[PDB]
């Protein structure tokens, strides 16, 4: 009956500061695919919300003692009711929080400058001249850390010995690919957005795995089921496809 606390972080084109001459405040500060999604869920389900940026700016991972951070920790501590963001649904996380059914499907792939004609992950793993890494404390990093696939094991070994291989966020990571001989391990629908706008960057290879984004909730949340059905209904009508086209719609690359 109360407004729901929504945790998030800034990530183009999912959650961004809207442009204005005015100083903005409250929910009005934000726009993007997840905000559009949040509005539709709120309309369909009849709830209100207050959006808050997660203080540590992280999605969430476990430390050596097994303690979480990021939005995942916000849910665990019940400081937020929902995590509305491009939050990857993973089995390791389902151990701490719950998820709606996925609202978007994606996979891990490679972002790299057009040039050295690498064609796959295997090529990166067998060398060190081209450094590579991932966003710290995100799903992609954790995927590598936990993998039993020989190649990805080789990659994690490399990433974790190399001090700045793992970057604070996408913005930092993308910049590194543009200024250093560096490849970023990143999620594919994001790679898609970036390579349409940065014509010297490209995706290398295809998708190495396949997973989903979902809305996070505290374990046992009373909103989770209701969110899932609304999401399912949005997909049936191709609305999430249309919504994506809206925010990915950009000026192409020769
Ligand atoms: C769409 N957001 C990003 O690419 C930022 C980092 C992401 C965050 C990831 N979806 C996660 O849930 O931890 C990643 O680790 O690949
Ligand atoms: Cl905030
Ligand atoms: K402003
Ligand atoms: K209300």
């Amino acid at each position: 009956n109360r407004s729901l606390i929504v945790t998030t972080l800034l990530e183009e084109p999912f959650v961004m500061f809207r442009k204005s001459d005015r100083t903005l405040y409250g929910n009005d500060r934000f726009e993007g695919y997840c905000i559009d999604l949040l509005k539709e869920l709120a309309h369909i389900l009849g709830f209100s919300y207050e959006i808050r940026l997660v203080e540590d700016g992280k999605y969430g991972a476990q430390d050596d003692k097994g303690q979480w951070n990021g939005m995942v920790k916000e849910l665990i501590d019940h400081k937020a009711d929902l995590a509305v963001a491009p939050l990857t649904i993973t089995h390791v996380r389902e151990k701490a929080i719950d998820f709606s059914k996925p609202f978007m499907t994606l996979g891990v792939s490679i972002l790299y400058r057009k040039g050295t004609p690498i064609d796959s992950a295997d090529d990166l793993a067998k060398q060190t001249k081209i450094e590579y890494g991932a966003v710290k404390d995100g799903a992609t990093m954790t995927f590598f850390k936990k993998s039993k696939i020989s190649t990805f094991e080789k990659m994690w070994a490399f990433m974790s010995s190399k001090p700045s291989a793992l970057v604070k966020n996408n913005e930092e990571g993308i910049q590194r690919t543009l200024t250093a001989d560096y490849a970023l391990l990143m999620e594919s629908t994001t790679i898609e957005y970036i390579t349409q706008r940065n014509c010297n960057l490209t995706q290398i290879g295809g998708l190495i795995d396949s997973k989903g984004y979902g809305i996070g909730t505290p374990m046992g949340s009373p909103y989770r089921d209701k969110i899932t059905i609304a999401i399912l209904q949005l997909q049936e009508e191709d609305k999430l496809h249309i919504m994506k086209e809206k925010w990915w719609r950009g000026s192409g690359c020769p």
